[PDB]
């Protein structure tokens, strides 16, 4: 049945809440963004109002076939009423079309429920820096101090000087990216602009890349396979046997590969340096996995509620075991008794 964390108090609201069926006393649904754990049970057979971005509406119509008529997209940075209730839907600096939304209560309390983010400090001069948020509801991903990342500008740095050179050296180099979601398109777009190439994707990715709003698509990607020097790949793809059977798909007109895998955490990342990463190699083979990530760090996070102050603060991920539950509620009690709130 639907948890507690997915439900918003003083409203019929629930978030990314899909999959339980027609939930009780729930007269909106609304859609952080358009990532499978979260979308997880929409279909063209959905009959109640979404509510969402602009990007994740043209994902719902044209990926999963929800009808427009129950779409309803709104604008970012904005003051809405839905259902005789002020929302605002911010930047979540998530995937593509992903926010956070601000409710605000008849009673006078206001609720952040923040979807998946990674906290900026950009995030401090948004609509949410002009009143106080009296409950949190919290993407606790990478809620451990062990879980440390570089920033994702000295990633894309890393891997662009990485790619040039290699193709550089050998022109006959092919560049391959792994994939299973929306998000993380910069790895590949980068690589592509360094290479004066398009990334080349299968019709399905293609179609959803059409959808996210990005200015001068058309001028950097492809269904081409041949004509392009950077291809994408199903996630799975990218290990040894995968990377083989492709690059004998080319025909000849490569004779390596140099692949990426953009992971989230990985605990070489306790002790290495971005500049120190090194690939695994076979033959003329190269997977370099990056951490890449669009969740907060340990750091990002408790700086994000530190600044925010919130009076209760409910965790929306690894919440399944007691061991994790408590881990959490701990680190909020020392941010709170460092901070002073
Ligand atoms: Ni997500």
């Amino acid at each position: 049945t639907c948890p507690f964390y997915k439900k918003i108090p003083g409203t019929g609201f629930t978030v990314d809440a899909f999959q339980y069926g027609v939930v009780e006393g729930c007269t909106a649904y609304f859609l952080t963004h358009f990532h499978s754990d979260h979308y997880a049970g929409l279909s063209k057979h959905f009959t109640f109002p979404v509510y969402c971005s602009e990007i994740t509406g043209n994902l719902l119509k044209n990926k999963l076939h929800v009808q427009e008529q129950y779409i309803h997209p709104l604008p970012l940075d904005t003051e809405c009423i839905v259902n005789g209730v002020k929302v605002v839907l911010l930047d979540a600096n998530h995937c593509p079309g992903a926010v956070m939304i601000l409710f605000y209560l008849p009673n006078g309390t206001v609720i952040l429920h923040t979807g998946d983010f990674r906290a900026d400090p950009s995030m401090e001069r948004s609509l949410l820096a002009d009143q106080k948020v009296h409950m949190l509801y919290l993407d606790t991903t990478y809620c451990s101090p062990e879980y440390t990342f570089p920033s994702q500008q000295e990633v894309i740095r890393f891997a662009i000087n990485t790619a040039f050179e290699a193709v550089t050296l050998n022109p006959h180099a092919l560049v391959v990216c792994g994939t299973y979601s929306i998000g993380k398109e910069k790895v590949f777009l980068a690589i592509a602009d360094v290479l004066g190439s398009k990334v080349g994707m299968s019709q399905e990715k293609y179609k959803t890349l059409q959808c996210l709003n990005i200015p001068e698509i058309n001028s950097l990607i492809t269904t081409d396979m041949c004509s392009s020097l950077v291809h994408l790949l199903p996630m799975m793809q990218i290990n040894f046997k995968g990377l083989q059977s492709h690059l004998k798909k080319c025909g000849g007109k490569y004779n390596q590969i140099l692949a990426f895998r953009p992971t989230g955490w990985t605990h070489s990342n306790k002790f290495t340096r971005i500049a120190d990463v090194i690939p695994q190699t076979k033959g003329n083979i190269s997977i370099y996995g990056i951490p890449y990530s669009e969740h907060s760090s340990y750091l990002e996070m408790k700086r994000f509620v530190q600044w925010l102050k919130p009076q209760k603060i409910i965790p929306t991920v690894n919440v399944g075991t007691w061991k994790s539950r408590s881990t959490m509620e701990k680190y909020f009690r020392e941010w709170k008794l460092e901070a002073g709130y």
